[PDB]
Order: C-alpha cells, then structure tokens, then sequence
C-alpha cells in the first residue's frame, strides 16, 4: 500500500553511499515513521534504531540514545571524562552496527550527539566521526526542544554556539544532506501549509494575520461537548479538564499490566485508565486492520471487562482490546543485529482526551482543536500549537492571536537558508 515518493527515493540514493549521512525532515504525516521502516528493510544493513527518550524508543521499535550508549544524564562538555564501562557484548553489538538510526532528532541536544560520536570512536579506536558508523537522523525541526535547564544552559554555552542538535561539535568534522518529505499523505491543504511556512519563516503578511484574526470563538472555545479538541502548554490544565468532563458518577479503572523488565518513563499508557460511558477519548496506537491510528477521536459506547466500544467520529465503532507494548533491547544472532524482548506492559490503547498537551500530542494532527491561548508566549510555540490540526477551518483560538504571539526562532530559519543555500548539506563536506 505504500507509496514511494521521489523525496524518498532521493534518500534511499543518498545513503547508498556509506560515507553520507541525512538528516529526514517533515511535518506530521509526512511518512517519517513510515519511511524509517522500509528505510530499515531495504538498506542492505545491520541498523540499530534509537531515540532521545523512553516513550519515543517504544513507539519506533528501538532503544533509548542513553541505555544504548551508556550516557550519563546530564550536560557533558568535551574535557568531561567518560567511564566508557560498556559490557563486552555491548562492544561486540556496536561494533556489527553499520547504520545507527536516531528518532526524534530535533528533541537531542547537542552533547548527547558529541557524546555518541566519542563512545562511537573509543569503540571502534577511530579518529572518524562516529567511529565511521554513518548515521540518519529523522524528525521535525519545528517543533520545540525541552526547555534547557538554567544550569545545563550556561555549562554547554562555553562550548555550544546554540542548542539543536546541528549544533553538536562532530559537525565541524563531518556534515549530513537533509531531504524535507513534503507529501501529507492524509490531506493536501497548500493555504493551511502556507500560512505555516510563513508563520515559522517570520514572514506573514497582513491578510494571513487576520486570516489568523478569525480563528477566536469565545462560544465554542469555552464548550467542552463539541469534538473539538483543547490543546493547552500546561499538562495541570489538561488534568483538571479531563477530570472535570469525567466525573465520578459510573467510572471503571483499568489497571496497566507489567511483565519484566520496563523503564517507567518509558510507559507509553495510562497507569489507572479510568473511563466511563461516553468519555472522549483518543485512540494511541495503529491498527490498520482494525481501521484506527494513533490520534484518532472516539466517544466510548460500551465498558466491560476485556473490550472498550467506542464510535469514532468518522462513524466507526470499534472493539478495543488490552494492546502490548514490547520492550525491546537489540542483540546478535551469528553477527547480525536483531532484536529480543526484555520486558512489555499492557493497557487499553486509550486515554481521555476531551484536551491534551502540546507535549504530549507532538506528531498528531486533529480535525478540531482549540488553541488555549497561553499569554508569555515563546518561540514557535504559536506554530506548534497551530501546526496540531489539519486544515485552517478547524481552528478556534481562545483569545485573538496578534502579530505579537509570533514569536520566530531565528537558529531554525538560519539552519533551513543555510542548508538551502548550500545543496542541501550542513556540515563539513568529505
Ligand atoms: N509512503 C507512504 N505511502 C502511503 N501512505 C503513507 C506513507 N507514509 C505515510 N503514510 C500515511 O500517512 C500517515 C502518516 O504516516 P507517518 O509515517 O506516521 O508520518 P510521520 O511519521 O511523518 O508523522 C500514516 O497513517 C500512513 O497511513
Ligand atoms: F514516527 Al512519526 F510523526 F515521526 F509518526
């Protein structure tokens, strides 16, 4: 059922050559999760697939960059000196990985990459960048990084010119192409992705900012029972507004199932999924069989013990089963890299959704959102909030949005003119 676009193909050329590494990009819904799987199969390498944190690894089917790589948390300048307490097997697992595949790319400060790229050389006692492995990095530039801590902020400024991940040193030693995936599988809205090129390239003019004017709706933004979504910064906001529309009149509480070995911070349900009769909620994985993916909307129908019903708005009802998320770690099998499972947790693949955070609907698209305007805006955050839904039209903003909620993040659109400008590359070129 897959397409193979030219953009992908263009990847697929690229990496052919061993010594090239590419950074993937796109918004929401252009294939990066899906590319990265055929990306994975049609390499003709051994590819250990990884990512900066816990819930990220679990969904992508790899492990995190600090167990893999044994990173202690924490800023790491170059003169700070690492244990390099890698068990032997470990050594023998780098030491087959032809292609590392980093996930999430834009979500990596750059000393954990510096940090990779000195385990890598110690590893394979190398003076090349990563210790040769070639590497390719897939995610979206525009949405935020977590917010620096002051502490990690003034450590790695004496050493960092800025804090995204192309800031990393080995940059200066190696470079990588970058290739946009620019097809939207979902839907094909060129004024909507217009609008949001030129909100995130500071370059919106006069009727784009009404255009924006229209957004607000103060009946409708203020309505909890209209399949709209609310998006709000604050993850306290979204408690108290999924609490409220649950009530506790007629609530059953499904317990997550854990077996063997996995991380807390990697547990991608609810803990105690509470649910009730005609509870929004969303949908957090793919099944295309069963006909949802991870971000659809639904209102439950039915409770019992093993299944949740639940009519999605495009009309389907379904019949939820408990999903297992597996905790994979990766390993060698006569000197090829696989994989085992170390651990798993079960749960019903929902979770209430009348309103959800930015953070935590990173990657997801909505038919209806409400944007909860949050006053001290900072940079970008108004296209992030924006960029969670599919269309101009279903967009209802709680205030009006002004020229002054703009707020550009001028190393991202220095790093897009400078690589456009250069042949799509950044870097030291070999
Ligand atoms: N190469 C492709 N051909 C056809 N459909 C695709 C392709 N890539 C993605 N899709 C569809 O678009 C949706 C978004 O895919 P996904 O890989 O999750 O995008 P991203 O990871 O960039 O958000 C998926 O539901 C999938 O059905
Ligand atoms: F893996 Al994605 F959006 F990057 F689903």
């Amino acid at each position: 059922d897959m397409i193979l676009t030219e953009e992908m193909q263009k990847i697929m050329n690229l990496i052919q050559d061993d010594e090239n590494n590419v950074f993937v990009t796109g918004k929401a819904g252009s294939g990066k999760t899906t590319f990265l799987k055929y990306l994975i199969e049609k390499s003709g390498k051994n590819c250990i697939v990884a990512a900066p944190t816990g819930i990220a690894a679990i969904n992508a089917g790899g492990v995190t960059l600090h167990s893999l790589f044994g990173i202690p948390f924490g800023p790491i300048t170059p003169y700070d000196r690492l244990e390099n307490k890698f068990s032997e097997y470990k050594v023998e697992l780098l030491l087959k990985m032809e292609l590392l595949i980093i996930d999430e790319i834009s979500m990596v400060r750059p000393d954990i990459l510096d940090t990779i790229d000195r385990k890598l050389r110690w590893v394979y006692e190398s003076d090349e960048p990563f210790g040769g492995v070639q590497v390719v990095m897939f995610g979206d530039l525009f949405q935020l990084p977590p917010v620096t801590k002051k502490q990690e902020r003034e450590i790695l400024s004496d050493f960092y010119d800025g804090f995204f991940f192309f800031n990393a040193l080995v940059f200066k030693r190696t470079g990588f192409h970058i290739v946009e995936l620019t097809k939207i599988f979902r839907q094909t809205e060129p004024e909507f992705i217009n609008v949001l090129n030129n909100i995130r390239n500071y370059q919106v003019t006069s009727d784009e900012l009404d255009l924006l004017s229209e957004l607000k709706d103060r009946k409708i933004s203020s309505s909890y029972d209209n399949e709209y979504i609310h998006i709000c910064t604050h993850k306290a906001d979204v408690e108290k507004i999924n609490a409220d529309k649950l009530g506790e009149q007629e609530i059953r509480n499904y317990d997550i199932v854990i077996k063997d070995k996995f991380p807390e911070s990697s547990i991608p349900c609810d803990l105690h999924l509470k649910l009730r009769v005609g509870a929004r909620v969303m949908s957090l994985v793919n099944d295309s069989l069963k006909g949802y993916y991870n971000g659809m909307l639904g209102i439950v129908t039915a409770l019992e013990d093993n299944v949740i019903t639940v009519r999605m708005d495009n009309g389907r009802t379904i019949k939820f089963e408990r999903y297992t998320w597996s905790n994979t770690q990766y390993t060698l099998k006569d000197n090829e890299i696989v994989k085992e499972e170390i651990g798993s947790c079960t749960q019903f693949p929902l979770t209430l959704a009348w309103a959800i955070t930015i953070h935590k609907s990173q990657g997801l698209t909505f038919d209806k959102i409400i944007i909860h305007v949050s006053h001290t805006f900072c940079p970008g955050q108004l296209y992030v909030a924006l960029s969670r839904c599919r269309t101009l039209e279903g967009i209802v903003s709680d205030a009006f949005i002004t020229k002054q909620m703009i707020i550009p993040e001028y190393a991202l659109i220095d790093f897009e003119r400078a690589y456009k400008s250069e042949g799509n590359y950044y870097g030291k070129r070999l």
